């Protein structure tokens, strides 16, 4: 679990979003895994405007922080899951480290701020959904 909270923002994965995160919808796009919803009090997060390969990211399930390499965002194959049948995972990074069910929703950062937050995991890689295009959560 986790979330990225910037401005009157709250930026969850789509699979993990609340009945709460949908009755107060900003934007979702199935294909990313993201999902934005509105909030009453600003938030601090601030987002990387960078193209930045390297970073640390939060592993729930090993109550760790890890330096990692992750390739640039992409098309990436994603297999059937309880969440979403067998897809293109669009907007996706891999590095190689430990991604388990409920790690979802960890934050990765680098020097700029937050890059993404988990969104896949197995095999001994881990694959964040990528925010840094989203260049409309710096603003309105
Ligand atoms: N974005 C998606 O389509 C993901 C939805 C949740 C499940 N997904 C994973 O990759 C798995 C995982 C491992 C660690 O966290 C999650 C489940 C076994 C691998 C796929
Ligand atoms: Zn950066």
């Amino acid at each position: 679990s986790g979330a990225i909270y910037v401005g009157n923002y709250r930026v969850v994965n789509r699979h993990l979003a609340t009945h709460n995160d949908w009755a107060n919808l900003v934007w979702e796009d199935s294909s990313r895994d993201l999902l934005v919803s509105s909030t009453t009090a600003q938030g601090c997060d601030t987002i990387a405007r960078c193209d930045c390969q390297t970073g640390v990211y939060y592993c729930s399930s090993r109550r760790k922080h890890y330096p990692v390499s992750f390739s640039k965002p992409s098309l990436i194959f994603v297999e059937a899951s309880e969440y979403y049948p067998a897809r293109y995972q669009s907007h996706l990074m891999l590095a190689v480290g430990h991604s388990e069910p409920g790690d979802c929703g960890g934050i990765l950062r680098c020097q700029h701020g937050v890059v993404g937050i988990v969104s896949t995991g197995g095999n001994g890689l881990v694959g964040f959904a990528d925010v840094r295009d989203l260049l409309w959560l710096d603003e309105e």
